[PDB]
């Protein structure tokens, strides 16, 4: 398909054209869509990102390719090296608020691995772990185990929604919320396709599994995997598995993740803190007992205005267009039943030992006067409580798309940096954001996710996606957040496309010897610069810093 | 100094006499040693392998070097760099079995880095982590929580002995048996001079300190990290930091261990197993005892001789020769009241969580015939228990040192397969491992360690190191169990000078992809190979495989 929207760098017209024909030749010609639109959640856009703060058509795509299976990715990278054509490698391209399947550079293919590679390839009842290809998502996985009466031996651990991928999001290294919550922690045996073209899997993964008659002849790509591959990450040698999570370094095409056992016993749990200050003293309260095992899950501390948006948009609250007021939150918690922090957990194994969690994490939240202990059947039905039930027991949902609607023309934005345990620092990480939300005139919405040792500040920024003048207010917002937060010790975990080059340019101790030390690898094992440039502010030697950072 | 014995390869005596004169002035005399004997544990040599297989002086330093500070370190890198000098680094040499200080290539620098580099630089009581250079002994770092008061607060994790380095071992992938018996999982932040010599500071300490008056004109080594720094591995962008553990991609100055906090309430336990097969069903036993979170550390499950030999020499037993039989084990066993396999676990938290799992354990082994429960005090004087009693609440302890002893001329050297948290599987490679033993004529002694989903299983070979006959059936075991366990899917986690090689090409999946992976990698951080080339079996250009492996 002849005249596109956006060229690839340094590439003619006419090499797009004989590109494109031996990918058609390969792919067939339904998996292969040239762009010369927004859509939903539900039909996920490969071309741009949906929730966009720059102009719409500026992280835009040429192509879209969907490889049907692994030689075909080989086939394609080969052919990308040849012209030197960037790519861009998606999985279900759900990662919104962080750009979704938009490249950072205008003029790559889009990377369809999820639309056909799509198999739950295996799941391990006595390994308790699964092995899963880029097209299956959490719900995917979820009708598997279901299916197959699995639900009542192995639980899952997943995102606030379910349309994520398994294994893109684990790649992201991001968070759930059960105790296999960390879930880069949890990956054994990566399958990854290499910027080369060579094949690769890590840890065990390269110890083959013995010759048997019944695999001789069987393509590298579909060959089975050793005993230990999935359940001992670090093999021998150097423990590569990590320079593939937030990097440049590879497409991703098989990972290994461990399932949880059925504990034999749930039950989830809100504590309410009426006040907004009541944050330090929480914190403070769950510092050692997270540490000292009290607290089994990841625990979130959802801010009022997170709940509020779920339930219902912004304008069936208040008429008004400046953020709300301490006083107007205050009406919407005892309106909802809710506090002004919300701290959602819960309770993993045999009764004897929930009952005891319990006494001490209930009695330890007791020195804040006006608290209040719910379990789910005690709430509404519309409840958010009633929702993450199941999200803490790894059953996906979609209720909580809805908050993304507290303005006219949804869209959200992240802000993750990163705080200490501790009730003093979290205070002024909440502090810090908040005053430049009402500079920028938006309200503040977030939750802390609870790590062991770490915390992870979620700023959702939410923008209507057709005001030309809070789209910019909003760029302003995030440029500062990210500065004011460095000033102050603290860096983003993750970001938007827009973001990468700053939030990176922040982690610059030494000079950036981060940074250099990475250019330096990146450029050794992709000597073409065509797997996903820019990433992680992380640019090739082709790139030039100059013309393409932002 | 002018004349050593071996030198680097494609180096002059007038090279290596600048070489050295240079040095000298550096660091003074008082810590540099040309050579031109095998020590103790209690002061552990430094040139070559003190439990040595091969000749004695095989794996040979050219001189030994203890820098006082990073600056230094980085003023030799610079050097070797110059000259194409081998570098050796190591924190505390006391790696036996592995090959101690030797140096994979004879010739070396061996840089004694914990001559000097010391300090215990941090215990940070809300973080429950603390920093360490590579000169802190466990014991020594134990001592110093101690001399502060913090030992009713923070708890070590030590292996079976007390002189191991925190950080030494924890780059190795080292393992202990406190729930924090993952050592190199438990690490956040590292500092590392790479080859170049540039400074790296990892995950949140690229993160660096905001400027504050205190702080001002400290060399990049003394610059205190950010607040996130030890608290989340990660970062942003790629995940680095395991290219450093089992590589020879960097020099270690520094590093950020968790500490687990004293637990509320601690109980050790000793369960026999009465017969040889009773692995078997025992294993099954802890496989959803240990994923089912019931076994809170890394218990282990050791074979009778272990404890046998940690009591008193084989002499001490039968002036037999030949490895005793197997009615001589079950003798053995009952003299000493203890089962044909062994298995030593903790429980840690209140009185009324520790009641729970322990009838829960008692219970689920109660199904193997003849078992006894043994706590502490009900055991002699001398025990093992005893002993790990301690070790299993972060105490340094040495009485394990021991074992060595089992024949005149004490040594060991391990074998270390991962293996599957199945009986069938456990048997199996038993098995194997014994029916070699027996064939070399020796002793079987090992542990398996319970990891979550895999096990550790150590055979511990020891032979008499005057013995030419020996030493040479020893070297014949070995590589005869590398191939037999490759051939049934197991790998070994970690190896000797004289077997890296050999491991490497065990994990060859998909035409050796792995190695060959990270020999790129490793040409490109070091150009001119004079950090540890050999390692792991990961070479640069200029050694060529021919001339170098084994
Ligand atoms: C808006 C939203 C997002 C969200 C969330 C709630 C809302 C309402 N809650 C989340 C949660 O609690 N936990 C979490 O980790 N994320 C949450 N999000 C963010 C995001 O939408 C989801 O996490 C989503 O699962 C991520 O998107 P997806 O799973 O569909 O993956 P992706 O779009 O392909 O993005 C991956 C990025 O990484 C690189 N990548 C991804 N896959 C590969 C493979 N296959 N190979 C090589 N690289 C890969 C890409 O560069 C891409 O940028
Ligand atoms: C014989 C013995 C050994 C033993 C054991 C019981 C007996 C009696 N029980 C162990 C156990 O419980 N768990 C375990 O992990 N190991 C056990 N061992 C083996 C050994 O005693 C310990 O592993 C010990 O901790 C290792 O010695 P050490 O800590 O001194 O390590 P090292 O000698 O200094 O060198 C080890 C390797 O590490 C790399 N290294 C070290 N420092 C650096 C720096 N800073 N920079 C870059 N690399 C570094 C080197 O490659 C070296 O090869
Ligand atoms: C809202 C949920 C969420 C969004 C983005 C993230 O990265 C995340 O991880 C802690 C959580
Ligand atoms: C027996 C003890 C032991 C010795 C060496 C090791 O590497 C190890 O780690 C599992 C354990």
């Amino acid at each position: 398909e002849f005249r596109p929207l956006t060229l690839p760098p340094k590439l003619s017209l006419s090499d797009f054209n004989e590109f494109i024909q031996d990918i058609i030749r390969i792919v067939g010609s339904e998996n292969v869509e040239v762009i010369s639109v927004d859509g939903s959640y539900m039909k996920p856009t490969h071309t741009h990102d949906p929730h966009h703060v720059m102009d719409q058509d500026y992280f835009l795509a040429s192509a879209i390719v969907a490889p049907r299976n692994v030689a075909d990715v080989q086939s394609i990278v080969g052919l990308a090296n040849k012209f030197s054509f960037p790519l861009w490698p998606i999985s279900i391209g759900r990662n919104s608020g962080y750009g979704g399947a938009a490249p950072r550079v205008s003029g790559s293919v889009v990377l369809d691995m999820g639309k056909n590679m799509n198999r739950v390839l295996e799941v391990n009842v006595e390994g308790a772990y699964c092995v899963v290809e880029p097209g299956v998502t959490y719900h995917d996985l979820h009708n598997y185990l279901e299916a197959n009466n699995l639900r009542d031996k192995l639980w899952l651990d997943v995102p606030d929604l379910g349309g994520g991928s398994v294994l893109g999001n684990a790649v992201e290294r991001g968070v759930g919320y059960t105790p296999y919550g960390d879930h880069w922690m949890m990956h054994s045996g990566m399958e990854v396709v290499l910027a080369n073209g060579e094949l690769l899997r890590t840890g065990m993964g390269a110890l083959p599994d013995p010759k048997r008659p019944e695999t001789m002849g069987l393509k590298p790509e579909d060959q089975p995997w050793s005993k230990i591959a999935h359940l001992f990450p670090y093999g021998f040698g150097p423990y590569i598995d990590g320079l593939f999570s937030q990097s440049n370094m590879g497409i991703v095409t098989k990972i290994g993740i461990w399932l949880m056992p059925n504990p034999r016993g749930y039950q989830s749990y809100l504590i309410t803190l009426p006040k907004d200050g009541d944050l330090k003293q929480a914190v403070d309260i769950i510092r050692p007992l997270r540490l000292g095992m009290a607290l089994q899950n990841v625990p979130t501390i959802r801010h009022i205005l997170l709940d509020a948006a779920v339930l219902g948009d912004k304008r069936s609250y208040s008429s008004r267009t400046e953020p709300l007021s301490d006083e107007e939150l205050d009406k919407i918690a005892k309106q909802l039943n809710l506090g002004r922090w919300n701290f959602y957990g819960a309770l993993y194994g045999p009764e004897p030992i929930r009952r005891v969690l319990w006494e001490t994490i209930k009695d330890a939240f007791s020195a804040i006067p006006g608290v209040k202990f719910y379990f789910p059947e005690d709430t509404p039905e519309n409840s958010v409580l009633r929702v993450r039930d199941k999200t803490m027991q790894g059953i996906p949902t979609y209720d909580e798309l809805k908050w993304i609607d507290w303005l006219p023309n949804g869209a959200h934005l992240f802000f993750s940096p990163i705080a200490k345990v501790s009730g003093e620092d979290a205070m002024m990480q909440y502090a810090v954001t908040k005053k430049r939300c009402q500079e920028a005139g938006l309200d503040f919405i977030g939750t802390f996710t609870v790590g062991m040792r770490e915390m992870h500040h979620i700023v959702c920024i939410v923008f209507n996606k057709k005001d030309l003048i809070q789209k910019r207010k909003v760029q302003w917002l995030m440029r500062t957040l990210i500065d004011d937060c460095a000033a102050n010790g603290w860096g983003g975990y993750r970001t938007h496309l827009a973001f990468m080059d700053q939030i990176m340019e922040t982690y610059n101790w030494n000079n950036s010897s981060f940074l250099r030390f990475n250019e330096v690898l990146k450029n050794a094992v992709d000597p073409n610069g065509i797997i996903a440039p820019g990433k992680s502010g992380v640019w090739p030697s082709q790139y030039s810093h100059v013309t393409w950072k932002l």
